[PDB]
């Protein structure tokens, strides 16, 4: 016949909701009664009554340090609840949630006066303190607040109570999440009561405070979505698995019937075991349950995502010693210079039940450790100093001294619910609103006359800087080495930003040309529009690369071969080229294959004229190159991806340990107009690009799941395979090499290589041969690979060099093919 | 499948959220494209693309002062959200609730600069103001605050947002309730943009203030809120009934499906009818429903509440406009004294569709209207001076004159949701801590000096201090006469009212007699208790009140026949005198029954005492006093009851009209200690029960609905009764009356009857005979009821009146009964 009581935020209440909360707390505060503040307030702790009330010594009265510890305290709300509903209040107890940074202690609790707007008469405020009736009548409590409590987010740190109740809420085992839940719980207790003696920071006077029943309040909304996060995970939120033995334990005081306590269900439910079931037994709801805003779902993804990290812990280990006591910790490395680490605080009375937890309390230094430049296994000690709430040092006999313990990283996929705006997509797919949004902000990034402004970022790439801006003689990009892949990712991101500063809402789509295509996408390929919103008509700006020192546009004169390059359908070479890429478990071993297919579609969208994709000099300045190195970078993604599904590294790489370590030079210097790309700048860090903040839906190839592509190529490791192999280098300039087979005299139709280079060039040489299989060339002609052993079949290669000049053609310079059988294993 | 983006409140937005929003709105500003800022803040008006973008002349854009103006701005947002969404904010359209009272305006919007705390990066914030571009490029939107905004409840009188708000959700159909709806939404526009050209006032500019959306953001949830109370109604939320016609015309410029909407949701769902569903279609939340944080169920019943109210309106045809202005209007009486009336705005520009609405804009004068001390129907005028946005004043003929319109109350039951301590309980239903609370109370207020004590207020029935004092020589309490009910009624409220500042979480109970008793009841019988909290023994509080003038504790002497008069326990006479006494559907005939029946406990428990109930002068003084009077109370309020039932006057009576005008003497004088108590003191204001703000467990003689009551009501007067018919006044001490018939010199057991009163009394004589029916006696004694016709037979009527004073007795002072025969009809 009656509906549930809801517990609202303390700053969400109506002037109608709290003018009757403050009446009915004023009428229970009056009351003699059991049912009033003084008597409840009993319960908690000072005049103790839980051995029971008539024992000659009493240890009294509520649960701490001990895994029961969240019930007797929901519980008790409730008891505090059901008596200033009966008191008159149309709320249930509100809670002000710690979950959000702190500015200010809530006004209903800090104000001393009170004015009821509907009488007008002004009253003292019954939250703003509590009288203590058995010391003196004159005996309130009091307060002091710490600067702790008001803390706000730093660039890369963030508030006290937001880190530990994450850590808190990590937890699955209800005994370690209860550990850390308590502490956390501690902590404002510690910071609004201080080293004031009747206050929240003292056991005894604690409950006395009326801020004590607000704050709890929120220490069980915490609980409960706690709870809703067991729910999400599949596991016991209304049980407990471990400490079985104290869930029989009745609750005390509220356990003893008859005289003592007068509420009838909170003596009925009185077993811990029966107080998970809040909503059912004792009839109350929170309006929201939100961790600094965040759902439920929204909490579990950032604690999956936490958890991927590599973290690092301080344990401690905690028996009461009968005092509240502020504990301060620091990290101390082998050289003397000594960071300050963390902090938690105990709550203690003399009258306390002795309690130890069995378990570590831990406290997350991983971020501290990592700004101390160094690791987990090396040479560091924990010093720890603590203070009582007398207050002097306890000393540092006390508590056992701190354990250190790191958590691997959990390798394990994640949501991971990318923005709209940072995920990269088929060109294909783009609707009209991603194409005019696209080409509005291209037009103004080209425009940009400004260091982010497309000029220069062109520039990053073919422009002659590298490797300080004075001394050369030298071109800027990464090419061809293990490395290459890294240099461009940041380019691309370097990109992406730029963009977006000139309101680019879509992520810089990709141009899948494994793909059968008659003809360029409509993006790349189109001249001119009609904008609606001007009668004018605009040139697009993803056809027309300006370069201001050379005083020209790019330009493209496309091969018919690029668009006849894939037409198997799914037969072509490209295809099959990019499958042998796939194939590879090492990265340097993918990265040579990766750079010379990439190589290939500069060559042939571009060939044959200075200023164009062909030309690696000038080639960044055709916004051509920006969607297309998108799509290299997504084929790596896959790669990573195809690496991780099966278990081969994918964020790192045992490969150029002296290049990965190194930032990249265009994009570290001080000469960088966003900050971002500079901070990224090493290739280690990029090797994953979630990290980096985009993402690319989708990653598959040609239909296949991730599942599906290493089915395949084990499908394709089955079979016996002929490749020839080519060793190649930096010639100064572009070109392309023919290869054909002859089974005497005539030859036919082996293959083509592309190689990017530039007058400016940065000279290169591949730590290993490039790969092109003849299997099926071989087959095709029915000279039979056993056959390349003989010495009486004569087979021989040749290659036609030609550089991008036309022809022109060039002498033999590059090292000759060699053949390579490779027997299915 | 992605999740719905939620509408959060503007303060409970997280650091990350402000953050991503902000960035977000800072790209999308600088966004050129159609999915940019002031492409779509065009949508609304000044670049008026919405006959069609390329008319002669354009009539353009946005819906306003129609029916569909409501499904118009909701597309509108959703246009405005899916923009930063992929521009990249985590959550929906932040909404800034009005609903609330107003005390700044919220941060994000206020604030001039934002710096982001991850980053650490001061920036411009994109809140602050909007850019309107095709005017000068250094223009910008602007802002004035009225007064108006900040608007806070004080005593009686709450803001014009707040009673407005809710007399549109009060509204059943469609159109009625978007005709209040779309003015309310029109004051922010005037509030925040004021006298600024480039403000929210202004109908061209509003949109290009960022503003305008947070804003409107709250206006949809409002009708969000009003379709949630539609679906609470069983009333159809999700389509409208009225203006079908409007509902197919789709909105532009939504509608069109070229590049001037390059949103596809968008163009598909530009059917206004289309636009009701918004999570199915639009896929975004709120993160709560609720007015001033009154749920939806908790609004209704609110609401309800209003509708019993007796409420009278000014009426305004609303046809416009030049442009946007501000509507004054006063009510003036047939003096000149004028009083200010409340005030209006509507919004518009040179550019605007002309519009007209189709019903009356309806506000609220009720309240004010009783300040000005006179009635509805009665020679009084509203003159309106309506001034502009410039503002000349706007010509008399520009807006017709206003009409006025009084609802009328409907009478119907209500929820009504009343607070837990202020129920009246059965005195046998107490649970064991209600029963502490009320001792624990009754023992500090009888301990209280103060006024508010028991000592002062008993002092307001017996005495001895009517007016003037120290003219008396009178006695203040009023019997016994029509107003007697009433005056015992602000008596027990006035006594409830001093329990509750002592403490009591308890109304007064009340005791039914009418049930057979072997004892009275252990609240009022037992003598004392042993307190548990202290080893001290104490004594109840509810026996044996202290008289302080005469140094005396009152007694209850209870005569053995009060149990035994109640043995039926329906065949009981209580039951018998009670039932008859319900049966009058005349106030007065009512009230004389009731008083007598209540003279008869008054004297039973405490008879044949000086200083017990049983005296009228220091009744007051015994605490039982007040129990019982519960208990007659109840059985009023239950007469009331019935009386609804049965269509008859409940709140008012056409009784004594001369004693209904006038307050009561004891409570209206200025030495009162509750200002409640005096404002109440007239019996007028006293009649309905609940606008005293209390209520009674259950309203139910004998487990019988009130239905069951009336029902079986009907049945007694079906048969032949015959009544002795006592006309009774002023004897200056409470007697006995029993009434014996005697068929000839032989007579037994007919009946009794009890006066109260004292040495110091009010002078009292009965409007009417008391009337009891003997009927069942004579069929005892087979005396037919044709034979009292019969001057043959003997009978007769003997009253031996004997006072309170054993014996004593008294000669004969009251005039003999007389026989009534009632033929049943
Ligand atoms: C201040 O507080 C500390 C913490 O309680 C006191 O330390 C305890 O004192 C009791 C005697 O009252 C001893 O029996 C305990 O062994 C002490 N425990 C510890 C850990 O010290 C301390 O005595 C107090 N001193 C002052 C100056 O107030
Ligand atoms: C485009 O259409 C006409 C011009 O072709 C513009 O309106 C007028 O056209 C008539 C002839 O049909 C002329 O006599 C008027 O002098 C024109 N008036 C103006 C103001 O140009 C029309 O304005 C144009 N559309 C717009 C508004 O851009
Ligand atoms: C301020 O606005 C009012 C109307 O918004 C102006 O009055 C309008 O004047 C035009 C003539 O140019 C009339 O056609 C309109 O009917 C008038 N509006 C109304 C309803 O009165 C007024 O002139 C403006 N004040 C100034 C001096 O700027
Ligand atoms: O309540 Cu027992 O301490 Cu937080
Ligand atoms: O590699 Cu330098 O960019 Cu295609
Ligand atoms: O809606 Cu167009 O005006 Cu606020
Ligand atoms: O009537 Cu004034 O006392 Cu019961």
């Amino acid at each position: 016949v009656r509906g549930n009581l809801v517990r609202k935020n303390v700053d969400r209440l109506s002037l109608q909701e709290i003018n009757s909360l403050i009446h009915a707390l004023k009428r229970m505060q009056k009351d003699r009664s059991s049912d009033g503040f003084e008597t409840i307030a009993s319960f908690h702790a000072l005049p103790p009554l839980c051995p029971n009330p008539t024992a000659k010594h009493r240890h009294a009265c509520c649960l701490h340090g001990m895994a029961t510890f969240p019930q007797w305290h929901r519980l008790y709300v409730v008891q505090f609840e059901h008596s200033l509903n009966r008191h008159g209040a149309i709320v249930g107890v509100p809670y002000w949630d710690w979950t959000y940074p702190m500015t200010e202690v809530p006004g209903l609790l800090t104000s001393e006066k009170y004015t009821d707007p509907f009488t007008g008469i002004e009253t003292f405020n019954p939250f703003n303190h509590g009288h203590i009736s058995f010391i003196s009548p004159e005996t309130m409590t009091t307060r002091e607040v710490s600067e702790h409590l008001f803390e706000q987010p730093a660039l890369g740190k963030q508030t006290w109570l937001f880190n530990n109740i994450i850590l808190a809420l990590e937890q699955t085992d209800y005994c370690d999440f209860e550990v850390q839940f308590e502490i956390v719980h501690n902590s404002i207790h510690s910071w609004l009561g201080g080293k004031e003696l009747y206050s929240l920071n003292h056991l005894h006077y604690a409950a006395y405070d009326p801020a004590f029943f607000l704050h709890h309040s929120n220490v069980d909304r915490l609980w409960v979505v706690w709870q809703e996060l067991q729910k999400f995970r599949g596991l016991p939120a209304y049980e407990s698995n471990c400490a079985i033995e104290l869930m029989s334990q009745p609750l005390k005081p509220f356990s003893f019937g008859a005289p003592y306590n007068l509420n009838p269900v909170t003596t009925k439910y009185s077993k811990p075991s029966d107080v998970f079931n809040y909503k059912q037994n004792f009839h109350y709801e929170y309006d929201m349950l939100e961790m600094n805003g965040m759902s439920i779902a929204q909490l579990e993804s950032y604690i999956r995502q936490e958890r991927q990290k590599d973290r690092v812990f301080a344990g401690f280990l905690l028996e009461g010693f009968g005092s509240s006591a502020y504990a301060t910790f620091q990290v101390c490395p082998d050289v003397g210079d000594c960071y300050e680490g963390s902090h938690f605080s105990v709550l203690g009375g003399s009258t306390e039940m002795p309690w130890a937890f069995d378990r570590l309390y831990k406290m997350e230094i991983t971020d501290i450790l990592q700004a101390m430049a160094l690791k987990f296994d090396s040479h560091f000690t924990i010093k720890t100093k603590i203070v009582a709430h007398n207050g002097t040092e306890l000393p540092e006999s006390l508590l056992p001294e701190a354990t250190i313990v790191r958590i691997p990283p959990s390798a394990q996929n994640l949501e991971v619910a990318i923005p709209l705006n940072r995920i990269r997509r088929n060109i294909n797919s783009l609707e009209s609103r991603d194409v005019q949004n696209l080409m509005s902000a291209l037009k103004r990034l080209k425009e940009d006359e400004s260091d982010f402004g497309f000029q220069t970022i062109a520039g990053y790439h073919g422009s002659l800087m590298c490797p300080t801006p004075e001394a050369p003689e030298y071109a800027c990009c990464l090419h061809g080495m293990p490395t290459f892949m890294h240099w461009h990712r940041v380019y691309l991101l370097h990109f992406e930003e730029s963009m977006r500063r000139h309101g680019a809402s879509v992520a810089v789509p990709y141009w899948d040309w494994t793909m059968p295509s008659d003809n360029l996408p409509s993006l790349l390929g189109d001249a001119d529009y009609y904008d609606a919103w001007t009668d004018s008509v605009i040139e697009n700006p993803f056809l027309r690369g300006h370069i201001k020192y050379e005083d020209t546009y790019t330009v493209r004169e496309i091969q018919p071969e690029l668009f006849a390059l894939a037409e198997g359908q799914k037969e072509s070479t490209l295809f099959k080229d990019v499958m042998l890429m796939f194939e590879q478990e090492d990265y340097c071993d993918f990265e040579v294959q990766a750079e010379v297919i990439h190589n290939s579609i500069h060559y042939l969208i571009g060939g044959h004229q200075k200023y164009a994709m062909s030309s690696l000099m000038f080639s960044s300045f055709d916004p051509i190159f920006y969607v297309h190195h998108s799509m290299v970078d997504r084929l790596w993604a896959i790669w990573q991806e195809l690496q991780k599904h099966r278990k081969l590294p994918h964020d790192k790489a045992y490969c150029a340990l002296d290049q990965m370590a190194f930032p990249m030079k265009p994009f570290i210097w001080e000469s960088n107009p966003n900050p971002t790309t500079r901070a990224v700048s090493t290739p280690s860090k990029l090797f994953d690009y979630k990290s980096l903040g985009y993402d690319y839906d989708h990653l598959n190839f040609h239909g296949m799941s991730i599942g599906q592509l290493e089915a395949l190529i084990q499908k394709q490791k089955k079979a016996d395979r002929v490749f020839a192999g080519f060793l190649l280098h930096g010639i100064k300039i572009s070109a392309d090499v023919h290869l054909k087979i002859c089974i005497e005299a005539d030859c036919q139709e082996a293959g083509v290589i592309f190689v990017l280079g530039g007058e400016t060039e940065m000279p290169w040489h591949f730590d290993r041969n490039y790969k092109m299989d003849i299997t099926d060339v071989l087959k095709k002609r029915n000279i039979p690979p056993e056959a390349l052993f003989e010495h009486d079949s004569k087979i021989r290669l040749e290659v036609e060099i030609k550089s991008v000049d036309g022809a022109v053609l060039d002498p033999n310079s590059l090292p000759k093919p060699s053949l390579i059988y490779a027997p299915a294993k």
